[PDB]
């Protein structure tokens, strides 16, 4: 929809935005509540404190357009991002009361099992497609879940759409980034499943992701807002005694480089 | 057989087609019926509801040639595709009545085990080669299976050919893309086997596959039809109580970029 | 010692050869006989029907030379190959009488365990080096095995050489491609071992292997013969009842692009 | 803060610094003390001898500026590094009193399990962010640990910062490289978790890491000091009898190439 | 290179040569396998027999003599430009019939060779330089191998006093020596370790892959005294005996094809 013109250069034509997003694993400090499992598909009633959710934030950018009626206006364009999962080294902890290896004689199992890592940078909220494993699930009060009127919600029902517009409220397991939308967002996601799978987590300050599309255009920040989204499920913590499991998530740092872009109003 | 001439440029000379294909795991909503296993190679009678099939669709394109008598005509040429498995994040669900880890105390096993992912874009139906694990298998009414007259069907019998011309009817286990044909289709497949293997599933809107061949020519859409095919087996769901297993499949999104191509009539 | 001159261009100066090789796992239709294991290194008597062998074929090429006595002649030069393992999707079969997962309640184990994949394209037979795990093995009548006079056959004995000159007769376990020869053949092999290892098998029609050497020269077809070789061990099938194991192999398709090359006679 | 001008070339304008850092696994000679595991999150009292720490060193460089009053001065600029984990081949040891495979009949388990590898090269101390798995942990006397006033220390609390300014004193599990700082340091880290995970360790003298940023500027050595940091946890040693586990770390070699850089004083 | 002033490449007829060689593995006995490996019950005494210790393979290949007169202000050296190297006998590990521990509770085939893998090759103009490092400083290394002195526990990490040259085939145990990254200016070495208990070996075999040996300045190893030095180890995992369940290291031979050219240097 937007006719993109030339990059605007000169003093104060570029800025770097730094932010971090703390994980929303179901409680505030990096872990879900002990996860409970239904004995059948119905009733299946996951409590809110047991459901990892997407993290998201809108960063206000410097105001560009005193007059919004001119035939051309300026927009902040996200050119590149350096992003880092913070606290990776915490998973070298094998002393804090996990299930012990070597039949109880060795160290605690580290955080391990399914991993799901996603970050997104856009000029508007991340657009979501609803999809669930079990259409009979009762999602709790306090989360935004797709309506579940029939089993088509287990595959692609094009009626089930949302915008990631609240931090710690959209459960990861019932929403994915919508590939049919997000023209103005770049999202990067990986899932590695299995039971006791080793997490593989890099940490470096040397890797830049370019956000420019095929035509050399980055996300354009509507209303001078930059939208950051992520989830970083790093696996499960097993309690030594109960052997109950908790989702473990880690915070994510973002450094986004932006430039002014002229567009046709 | 088609003499390919120059690309036709100018207004309305390009179009993007967006489509999704819901998985055909043997029932309509992402899962096979509980899979049964023969005690011997004969009789071996897999029910239709237990056999994953290829997904396919023909998308009608804008009509190009009201007059088909000219010495040159136009065909839509598929240049590139962005494709995404939708609902990957549903496999972060460990509460919906799966077999529990840590001897029954931990979370449910996630969907895991053998993965088979394929997508194809072509200007005609995907061409298939018949090949089976067990030539004594009785395939059910309601699926298209190769004739099984002898054990050569377990390897390459060049008599066993078909076109993927019906959605949810050609079982994955008795047909593969025919590498000896498919001049006018690009197909991309991976199988990762094993028992409890971690699924590894990316989800991003930043990856484009170019469909042009060695000569810079993409699939040419015969009769103004674009043909999309896929399968996305993501592993097995284990029922907590029975411990019976179901194939789990996920829907696939396609965005195909096309341009008009002049050809000799 | 062939002096290679210019490529011959013009009408009929290029051709594509298409062929498939059915696997030789010890019986004709993709599986070994149930594999037996010696209780000691001597006697160790593997039956022929239990020993996977290399597949190979010589393709006769079109007549190139109206005269063989001229100071220059033409040879077919193999420039590139597209090759595909056929029937990969058969390994989505979990119903055909394999050992059942989840303590007998789940699906059959898929084909899994050690994988060995090799293809070769040359202008003469693949040259082999003899090497065995157990020099005391008695190889059966009907296979070509290296002489085993001492334990040096377990490492590199340069006296143990052969040419791959018969389909389904040279066991994989006692011959490998000779890196000290094969000047006029390109071979590409991978072994992935272990007990229950997931097979990882791509299937696409989009990947070309270039056969040109450092000097831009492909294999030159001596006697107008193109030589194709492969093995594709995809793992073991376990019988549900006996729990005996069979090698499973899959057929391989080749499409080789050739051009006429002038050489000094 | 530093205005960077041209590279200074000519005789003695470049130097190579070679150094090694011995690992700090909790005792001096490559192993932690046998690791103990709390039965609950509180009390959780890891002894110092059981906590791997970062290695670090400041290397004095040739003094550049006898006169520090000129409008321009020289700084050593770190351009590239070759770095190697030393003693990788020690992990071919299966005789030194580890838990024996094949039910006690086979060789000892090699060093295996979680791996955490990081190296950093900078012109000042590595900047650290505090983050822990368990905010209730009591860190011992003799290590530098972040204050733990609340559970925010399990995620990102921006109040928890430090500089890596003492060798063998900053525990890996409560500090990570701060991605919001370290403008004048390059750090490269990988974590591979799990219980018995195979360590994958290259050793070659052929691989160079370039330390130049986006603008062609390497770390600038403040006070003519080069700062090297690392950790190389290679997994756990299991005692044959007790089955107690010890962290195993290996030393790291650095070769850093530097050049003189003019900067505005 | 080191103290050598390197001048131009010498071209023309006979200015290049290819050296082909193979090195048979030294797993502790001569024919690809260690003796059944024994394990100490404690760190002291820990007495691995020589027949149970994999060692590095190495060879010096004599090259065509270049300088009958060694008094000229410039002389020629053979320069190693590239290598094609292959582990030979990879396909032997498709053997599941030769008396290994049987899978499926005794009903299936024998376990293939599997477990820890350690692969290294080196090409140089002088012997590979080694750094001493051990897992257990209390180990008693046997007569007939060259092991570093073990005076204290620093030998478990980096003790810069513990240095050697790989100057004898089948004598330097892999587990107490690694390539010295602080030396080997005139050698390129390439090593990988993949550990674990029953880990799948992943072994390519192709004749299409060339490793370039030129450094940052376009200079390959220079063959001092017209000698080319080849080193390797290829531990492919363990063989388990069906009855005893004792384990043996399995190693495979390595083939080298090294391309060399004449290089002018200042004498
Ligand atoms: C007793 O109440 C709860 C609980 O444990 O907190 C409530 C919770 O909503 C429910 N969870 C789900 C996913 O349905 C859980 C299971 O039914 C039960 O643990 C199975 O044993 O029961
Ligand atoms: C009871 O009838 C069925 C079933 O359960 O649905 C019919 C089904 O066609 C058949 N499946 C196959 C692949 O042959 C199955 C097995 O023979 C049986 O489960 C083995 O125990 O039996
Ligand atoms: C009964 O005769 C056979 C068999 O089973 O067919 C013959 C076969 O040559 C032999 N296989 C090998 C590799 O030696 C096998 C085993 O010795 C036996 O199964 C051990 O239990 O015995
Ligand atoms: C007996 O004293 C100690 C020990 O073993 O040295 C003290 C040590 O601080 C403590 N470690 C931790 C991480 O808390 C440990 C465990 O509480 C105990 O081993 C559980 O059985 O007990
Ligand atoms: C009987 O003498 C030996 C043996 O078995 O050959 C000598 C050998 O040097 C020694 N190996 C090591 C690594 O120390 C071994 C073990 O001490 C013993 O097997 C423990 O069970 O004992």
């Amino acid at each position: 929809g937007i006719e993109v013109l030339g990059v605007r250069t000169g003093p104060d034509s570029t800025t770097t935005i730094e932010a971090y997003l703390n994980p929303r694993m179901g409680t505030d400090n990096g872990f879900s509540q002990a996860v409970t499992v239904a004995t059948s598909l119905n009733p299946d009633v996951p409590p809110k404190a047991e459901l990892p959710c997407y993290s998201c934030a809108r960063i206000g950018l410097p105001m560009l357009n005193e007059d919004m009626t001119t035939p051309e206006i300026l927009m902040w364009e996200a050119v590149s991002v350096k992003t880092e999962v913070v606290g990776v080294t915490t998973m070298c902890n094998v002393h804090s009361a996990s299930i012990r290896m070597n039949g109880g004689y060795g160290v605690g199992r580290p955080i391990e099992g399914l991993n799901c890592h996603m970050f997104a940078v856009g000029g508007e909220p991340l657009e979501l497609q609803g999809c669930v494993q079990n259409w009979s699930t009762t999602y709790p009060s306090g989360v935004v879940a797709p309506p579940l009127k029939d089993a088509k919600a287990q595959v692609l029902d094009p009626g089930l759409k949302a915008r990631l517009d609240k931090d710690g409220a959209y459960p990861v397991e019932c929403w994915c980034p919508d590939p049919s939308r997000n023209e103005n967002t770049r999202y990067f996601g990986t899932y590695t499943g299995g039971q006791q799978t080793p997490p593989v987590l890099p940490f470096t300050n040397t890797v830049t992701t370019v956000l420019l599309d095929e035509n050399g255009v980055g996300p354009l920040c509507k209303g001078d807002g930059l939208y950051l989204s992520c989830v970083d499920i790093c696996g499960f913590y097993s309690e030594q005694y109960s052997q109950k499991q908790h989702f473990r998530g880690l915070p994510r740092y973002f450094s986004v480089s932006l430039r002014k872009r002229l567009v046709r109003n």
